[PDB]
């Protein structure tokens, strides 16, 4: 019998993120350090099933978390491991998100074999994302290159599709090549200023039942909550968008030098002919960052 059973994903990046989590509560709690303390369940997903068509051409809401919710929600695992990015706006019922693990980069690297930058790729070079936001992005500067949109995978599924030739270029969270010890792919590390995020990028969330105080009392040991506060912000602008991972949108929170939140967000048309920027500054301070998410939020929409 385990003390906490994980559930996760069963990507290799998926179980990065549980052993990272694993690595944290142990060295927090070392009763939690003999193989037997920890369960990792691995729960199958639907979008590990529909990888056959762009992401924005599939419907519903939680495809990479809802069966994990389930088991949660149900009691065949105590606490659920996700990437922040893929988690709903609107958290299952029975559930909650105390906590987030110490951010990563949020920045997204350039993968390409034959050239360093997206600048250097020839005109009509084929950029494999299924990101309406990174799709609206790279086209907006580099309008002559081609987003092939059916790019699909798992980071190493993606990274062997550009291998095989399939397309000449990819990009990918430098976060998740980090976690993987898979850096060596990167080409070159793209700016904030050529490219923002995906709101909760670079984010691992831990959620666990609301009833669960045992589990809210482990899950307090390892929340960083600059790193939580920052994602709440940018969540709070993406649901005021009704976004999604299917959606055109982009925010990035951060505490700079003065201890003020500093917030960027926008939303750009899928061809990238048009992008509406918004920023904010305020106090590093929870109510004041939903608030200046939610505001941001509302201006992109007036
Ligand atoms: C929010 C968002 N999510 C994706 C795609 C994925 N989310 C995942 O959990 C995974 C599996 C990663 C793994 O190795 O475990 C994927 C990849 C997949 O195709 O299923 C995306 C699209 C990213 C892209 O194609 O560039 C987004 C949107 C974003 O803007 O990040």
């Amino acid at each position: 019998t385990a003390i906490i059973r994980i559930g996760t994903r069963g990507s290799p990046l998926a179980l990065a993120q549980a052993y990272e989590t694993r690595e944290k509560l142990k060295k927090k709690h070392p009763e939690l350090v003999e193989d037997g303390a920890i369960h990792i369940e691995i729960i199958k997903t639907t979008g590990d099933k529909i990888l056959s068509q762009p992401l924005a051409d599939i419907g519903g809401k939680g495809l990479f978390t809802k069966e994990i919710d389930e088991a949660l929600i149900n009691g065949h695992i105590d606490i659920a491991v996700h990437s922040m990015k893929d988690v709903p706006t609107y958290l299952p019922e029975k559930t909650i998100l105390p906590c987030n693990l110490p951010r990563e980069d949020v920045r997204d690297a350039f993968i390409c074999l034959t050239a360093a930058t997206l600048a250097e790729l020839p005109a009509g070079s084929v950029v494999g994302t299924a990101s309406l936001r990174r799709k609206s992005q790279i086209l907006h500067k580099y309008p002559a290159l081609h987003v092939e949109e059916n790019f699909r995978g798992n980071v190493q599924t993606r990274l062997s599709k550009l291998q095989g030739g399939k397309v000449q270029a990819t990009l990918l969270a430098l976060a998740g090549l980090k976690r993987l010890s898979m850096t060596e792919n990167v080409a070159s590390i793209l700016s904030l200023d050529e490219m923002l995020p995906a709101v909760a990028q670079g984010a691992i969330g831990i959620a666990c039942r609301t009833d669960d105080d045992k589990m809210a009392t482990y899950l307090a040991s390892l929340n960083h909550e600059e790193t939580r506060l920052a994602i709440s912000c940018e969540r709070a602008f993406l649901e005021t968008l009704d976004g999604s991972c299917r959606t055109p949108i982009a925010g990035y929170a951060s505490k700079d030098e003065e201890g003020n939140c500093i917030f960027r967000g926008l939303v750009a048309s899928p061809d990238g002919t048009k992008v509406l920027e918004t920023s904010r500054k305020g106090p590093y301070v929870y109510e004041d960052m939903v608030k200046m998410g939610k505001d941001a939020g509302q201006e992109l929409l007036s």
